[PDB]
């Protein structure tokens, strides 16, 4: 007669292809990529003949087989594809095979194949849009926003985006390489801990706790291998297979390392580490380079060289070559983007007409044109055009787009920036004809998280009432609120200025719109980005 | 400044003092009693000075301490008491100690200290009673009832009992020692597998899957160490701290080994294994001996000796001595009981007037007086008295009680048996004056699970309607149903006969009532046991 029916032993059923060390703070030790997950299963036979061969099946297919030598057995084998499997133990003899009931086993991987789709309801004022315009609709999500700002991946209105960028992936390096981090308490040290034993110029993760270990919706079980932002992004990719999720390298305080990349030894090491990062974290779809900025004038006053433009063009061509190789290895399309200054003095330091051939999209940072960093020359921080009182204004969106077009950049590559936050000053005084922008300020406006910067949510929630004046400048295409008693002035984007940017993109055949930063919107800004580009509601 | 605040690493938080091998079918390998659980905790420090000393606290008390030498650490230590603890990791230096948030850890033990109370709602017709009569209200639960009968520990109306007996714990032994098991397919083999490598005459668990591994309400997590009947009984003891839960050794098919216990070498080995079993499974409160029966005439026709009475008295005295020692070692009260034949021919083979001094209670099996085992001499199987048509009837409850009293047994030791099932015959014919008990039968009645035996639930649900006659014999104090067309006759207890037994117990100052078997009642029988003994509703 056939063997008796085995009973699968109680035991762990959760396994991973990319293992995470739960007691590691250095990136080198934190993740281990294997070619396959090590899986184990045991069984007991409470009644009958134990058979002569025991097998482990996954969805009916043999993953292991060996001699059946007693009432209990154990099998160890490898599983090289992530997902959930119905696993059975079958005992066979010449008279037949008898299979156990199935037990589900989970085989984790960083594409999120083991995870349920994170498909959460839209919050605040976000309304549903269908990405059918063919235009980019992007936004940045910040790693550290999960703490005070309490804005996690399950709160991103993901169906309303084509591109979701993660700021920021740091480049390892200590003294003289990431000195701009020292301006932020504990930040430089944090990177040195993450990069312990790791060469400089290789990428890492700045805050491994936020990126991978903090419990978040959908990834709360103790043995869920990937938690934090990366575990939720993987689940988000299961929910939105076409959303492009790009890791952004750099930003204001993590850009110093780019200034050393004129040394091809360092550049090659960096590019190779980006390739490894994408092989490790499969939910990511390319790389965004946010170098602020070629030529200097970024956070570090001691960096910047006339050689930076060349280095930027080389870097893009080599990134593209690496991504093209990864692309054919995997059958996937990988994207290469960059967030750049929108000021013509900085644009002119790079030959974008050449670099564009390596890039899918150029995220023109048409924001922060003005702000509390300059208390004497006030102006709209993210306007489309110059204002009527100063038609010579250098820093406007159109001027940055025009600088790119004048180099020969194709219009379709250019993605216009929208601000989901305002910049502002306090004590504004000595202005003429009721236009506060003609005076000078005494300091920054009180921000939501930091001086001189205010979330759009707070502008709409608190500064559109009481003594606050509201004006929409139709020449510049920019809103601003002003409190005459304290002289507080805030410049930002609102639904109408975003609609003007969107119409401008469609008229000039530009690539779409992107924003900084997603946690600060209440929905009004992203709704307008979507509507103004022609995306159908629903 | 004090050290930074550590983050407890994700990891297993469930540990056990008595470990269970998930891939073991032999009792020797299945459970491992340790003096303490091996616990482990790891931690990372994402910000700050790591301190110079790291400590693991349980409810604020140090369980481990060692030098803090880096950003991550691991501690291994022992916990010798079951329960749930709030565990913290603190990093200290001369300037202060900084403790992590707490993480609960579970330390399992077999008293059920790690489990939530299994306090389930009464089902079917069971109504709530308060054990305030001072009388025993007992019932047996069968290990194998969790399969076809689907009657699990969460279905026991536990608040309505003083004593819950578990049938049955087997005594290891193969050929010539447990031959009565061979009458049940796979049963003898099952015991040989459980007892592999274990000496004969030591106790074991007959079906380890039902007793410890089958998922049941309250004990379904893969890493819950104790599942099955024993895990639920532990949780039941957390819910009913005063309920006495006794393991019963023997029964109809596991009694053969007792017949060899005239050899003190074997008897001592048995008693020592009972002590070990109670040290291992702390939720149990003593031991019930169900030897059927001293003198033979049990399942095995080749066993029985005139020496059995002596062996029984010795066994009880030695069990009592072992329990008295365990009792003072633990501060607990342990009970020693026995289920015995109620026929005077069998009672007379034992000097109960002597054995009673070692026993807390005598469970008089005043049932199975008659049944399909004898097709020619029909009669009430569990009546209080003889019927009017045969006032010389030997097997009645009163006669068994009277045999005990005549030896000198104290009335308070005697617990009267009630049947939660009926016995019956088919083809009953040749009876006079409409009393079916005067005829003879052609075979057994069709049972619920086995021939000639019917659950009371089924008697009430199916055989109290249609062609079935119902009669209550007030002389005997016994109900019976009869189907004249097929000649099917069933004898059992009902609420009224149980009330007569209960009044009899109170009148004669007996110890209380017990029943066989709890899964077969729909609530009517246990309700009456409780009411008739004077227990207040509620
Ligand atoms: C003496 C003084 O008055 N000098 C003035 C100049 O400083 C000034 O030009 C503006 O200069 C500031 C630097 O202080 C600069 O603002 C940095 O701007 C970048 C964007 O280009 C920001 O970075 C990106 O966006 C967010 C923030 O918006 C970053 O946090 C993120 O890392 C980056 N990524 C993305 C995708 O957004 C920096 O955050 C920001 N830093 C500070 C300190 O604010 C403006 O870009 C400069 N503007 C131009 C047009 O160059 C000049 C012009 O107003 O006036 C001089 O007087
Ligand atoms: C030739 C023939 O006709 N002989 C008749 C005799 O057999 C007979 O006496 C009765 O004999 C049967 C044995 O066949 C016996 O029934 C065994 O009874 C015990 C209880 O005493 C049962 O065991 C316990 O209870 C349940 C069952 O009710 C068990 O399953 C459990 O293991 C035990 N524990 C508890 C707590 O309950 C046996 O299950 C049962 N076995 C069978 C096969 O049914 C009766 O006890 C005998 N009665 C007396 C008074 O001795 C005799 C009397 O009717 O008639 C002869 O003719």
């Amino acid at each position: 007669a056939a063997p008796g029916k085995p009973t699968i032993a109680w035991g762990n059923t959760k396994f991973a292809i990319v293992e995470v060390d739960q007691a590691a703070t250095a990136y080198n030790n934190l993740v281990k990529v294997k070619n396959a997950a090590d899986v184990s299963v045991s069984w007991n036979l409470w009644n009958g003949d134990t058979g002569t061969t025991a097998k482990v099946l996954l969805n009916g297919k043999e993953a292991w087989s060996g001699p059946s030598t007693g009432s209990s057995g154990t099998a160890n084998f490898k599983v090289n594809k992530g997902g959930r499997y119905q696993m059975q133990v079958a005992l066979c003899n010449a008279d037949g095979c008898t299979a156990s009931d199935a037990t589900e086993i989970v085989v984790a991987d960083t594409d999120g194949s083991h995870l349920a789709p994170l498909k959460e309801p839209l919050l605040e004022k976000n309304k549903p849009y269908k990405q059918n315009s063919g235009k980019v609709v992007g936004s940045y999500f910040v790693e550290w926003g999960v703490y005070g700002r309490n804005f996690t991946v399950d709160k991103i209105p993901a169906q309303n985006l084509t591109h979701l960028l993660y700021g920021f992936i740091p480049i390892c390096g200590g003294n003289g390489i990431n000195d701009s981090l020292k301006e932020i308490e504990g930040s430089f040290q944090a990177l040195q801990r993450s990069c312990q034993g790791r060469e400089d110029f290789k990428v890492s993760i700045h805050d491994p706790f936020a990126a991978l270990q903090k419990a978040q919706k959908g990834v709360t079980a103790w043995d869920d291998p990937y938690k934090g932002n990366f575990g939720q992004l993987m689940a988000l990719k299961q929910a939105h297979p076409d959303l492009k999720i790009l890791p952004s390298i750099g930003g204001w305080t993590l850009s110093d390392p780019f200034f050393f990349m004129g040394d091809k030894v360092k550049r090659d090491r960096f590019v190779g580490s980006v390739k490894e990062f994408l092989q490790t974290w499969k939910f990511f779809d390319g790389v965004d380079i946010d170098w602020e900025f070629p030529g200097g004038k970024g956070a570090n006053p001691n960096l910047g060289s006339p050689q930076d433009g060349e280095t930027y063009v080389l870097l893009m061509k080599e990134l593209r070559a690496m991504l093209d190789q990864l692309s054919v290895e995997t059958g996937r399309k990988y994207e290469l983007t960059s967030a750049i200054s929108a000021g013509k003095d900085k644009i002119d330091k790079v030959a974008y007409n050449v670099a564009q051939n390596s890039m899918d999209h150029i995220f023109l940072m048409s924001y922060a044109f003005y702000g509390a960093f300059d208390l004497k020359n006030l102006g709209h921080q993210t306007a489309l055009n110059a204002p009527a009182w100063k038609p010579d204004t250098a820093y406007t969106t159109v001027n940055g787009v025009n600088a790119l077009l004048a180099q020969g950049v194709k219009p379709g590559k250019i993605v216009v920036g929208t601000a989901m936050y305002g910049r502002g000053w306090t004590g504004v005084n000595g202005y003429q004809n009721n236009i506060p922008f003609t005076g000078t300020a005494t300091g920054p406006v009180k921000g939501t998280w930091e001086n001189g910067i205010v979330d759009y949510r707070q502008i709409a929630g608190q500064f559109m009432s009481g003594e606050w004046q509201y004006t929409y400048d139709a020449t510049a295409e920019a809103p601003y609120v002003f409190k005459p008693s304290t002289g507080d002035l805030i410049t930002f984007d609102d639904a109408r200025s975003v609609q003007a940017k969107g119409k401008y993109v469609l008229d000039k055949q530009l690539g779409g719109l992107f924003s900084w930063e997603i946690d600060a919107d209440n929905g009004d800004i992203l709704n307008s980005m979507n509507a103004s580009l022609g995306n159908s509601a629903g």
